[PDB]
């Protein structure tokens, strides 16, 4: 019983983060076997900033100008090479404590856990959902640029966001781990602003799935809705449209509850049309949407 | 920016979890050096559960009785001796991945990390707050006794709770690393129930603060108000009373913000009697009680 916002256990990454400096620039990267990844900005310099050109300034680096560190221990880079918006350092020695991996991408409304960093340092877990504008509501400081965030699936890690910045209104915005950005966003200085998110309303279904199976009920109704119906009030309260594929991504945790999709979806219609009035759903006031089907099953059989 | 529930990393824990396994019953353990640390319940078997003595009990049992699995490796029991409400195995084999470590117990109102696991394997890591009640607002299913919950000090980590079961309401209960348990409770069946809780009022505060921190600045006021008339107020609401160590504790947010600590008090007590109105504080619509001031600071400085 009980349901939390839970992160994939972060040894496994722990062991592949290390320390990239160059000149008076300090961040984060991810060593799996003989290479480093990195955010490609570590080489950017002061009077750059507003337009650089990263073609210009990799070919302007040696090897040497890469300071690597792996705890104590310092790491030689012998080759480098720029991979869309991540560096790639090639060192001398395969991390010891690679895992198996994978480099994947996340879709929106997908959900992921953040190993925040800092100087090659684990500092803390949490965890996120990709937003339909391809931001991520994280908690990041200066100095976190190049932490990862990861899925676990059995004994594989896979990887799908490296930190790159902080847009205006504090909400963040990254790469995959082949150095293409999530969303319409550049790794310089520009008015970039995130764009319109709406609410993951199949995560929604799911939080109030966890919520029947643990015990909490007093949303529940007799009614039923169409999926025609349920979407033409979502698109008021800004939520996404829910599809006959949502609908079968929730068939495990509807034959569990005994409760049809349908039957689900008119207590969230009335829940946005009247509110909560005064109670809680699983400790929250408000209906959360960062948690897919999978998590629920995942965490509440 | 930002703010999330943040846990440590669980590697230098993960490295530590077994398997433990008593005829029929299997739950985890906790390897260090050459102990093995688990609920004495793993020896409950089926016709006890009401009025067991776990006294007699350990008596009849013999080292080659317990099954100790680290992953794919079987450890040898070379000793069993009862630690109050824990069992200590001694094993033949010293942990190579022993952390540097500290058994502590913690205090109502203090946080901690938790990392679930099952059949020895880490399955999520979350934080939680030891309650007024001495209980835990946990996520744990059955086989997860044995789990522990720790805080992370640079290089070493303090073990503070071992999961040892679920009451009636869903909420948890456990001990110390020495096997005393929080709270009035015991590990056999009775009808005990958790006693009634409070709001943690530091907390509160202290997330006020991280959201002035991170420009949630609506429900500021310009108001002061003296801390035995906030008290007043406290009490109505079934908030923990406000003392001068709290304020005291709560000095560098207050430092670092510009806002006196009995001046955010104002606006704790305006938020308790008038509501949020509709509106969000940190992406919550109620007030948040399990973050420290230590947590706030570590997050965002
Ligand atoms: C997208 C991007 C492009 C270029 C840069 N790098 C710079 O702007 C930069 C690099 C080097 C220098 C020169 N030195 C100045 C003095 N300190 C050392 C560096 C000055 C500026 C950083 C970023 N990304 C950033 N993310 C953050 C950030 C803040 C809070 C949370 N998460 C990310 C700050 S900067
Ligand atoms: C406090 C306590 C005292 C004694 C026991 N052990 C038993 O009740 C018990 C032990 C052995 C057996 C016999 N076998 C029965 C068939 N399966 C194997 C065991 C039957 C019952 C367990 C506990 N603690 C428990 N915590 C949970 C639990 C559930 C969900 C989330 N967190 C903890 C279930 S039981």
């Amino acid at each position: 019983s009980g349901f939390r916002k839970m992160a994939f256990p972060s040894g496994k990454v722990e062991g592949c983060m290390v320390q990239v400096t160059c000149g008076t620039t300090t961040l984060n990267g991810l060593w799996l076997d003989d290479v480093v990844y990195c955010p490609r900005h570590v080489i950017c310099t002061s009077e750059d900033m507003l337009n650089p050109n990263y073609e210009d300034l990799l070919i302007r680096k040696s090897n040497h100008n890469f300071l690597v560190q792996a705890g104590n221990v310092q790491l030689r880079v012998i080759g480098h090479s720029m991979q869309n918006c991540v560096l790639k350092l090639k060192v001398d020695t395969a991390n010891p404590k690679t895992p198996k991996y994978k480099f994947v991408r996340i879709q929106p409304g997908q959900t992921f856990s953040v190993l925040a960093c800092y100087n090659g340092s684990p500092s803390g877990v949490y965890q996120c959902a990709m937003r339909h504008n391809f931001t991520i509501k994280g908690s990041f400081l200066n100095g976190s640029c190049g932490s990862v965030g990861f899925n676990i699936d059995y004994d594989c890690v896979s990887f799908c966001y490296m930190h790159h910045m902080e847009l205006p209104t504090g909400v963040h915005a990254g790469t995959d781990l082949e150095g293409n950005f999530y969303g319409p966003f550049v790794d310089r200085q520009t008015a970039q602003a995130a764009g319109t998110d709406t609410t993951i309303t199949v995560n929604v279904l799911a939080w109030l799935y966890a919520a029947v199976i643990n015990g909490d009920r007093w949303f529940l109704n007799r009614f039923t809705t169409t999926l025609n119906d349920f979407n033409l009030v979502a698109m008021k309260y800004n939520y996404e449209p829910l599809t006959q594929d949502h609908v079968d991504i929730l068939g495990p945790l509807s034959a569990q509850t005994g409760i049809a999709v349908l039957d689900m979806c008119a207590s969230l219609k009335e829940l946005l049309q009247n509110g909560m009035n005064g109670r809680t759903i699983l400790g929250s006031a408000l209906l959360e949407d960062e948690f897919t089907p999978f998590d629920v099953v995942r965490q509440c059989s």
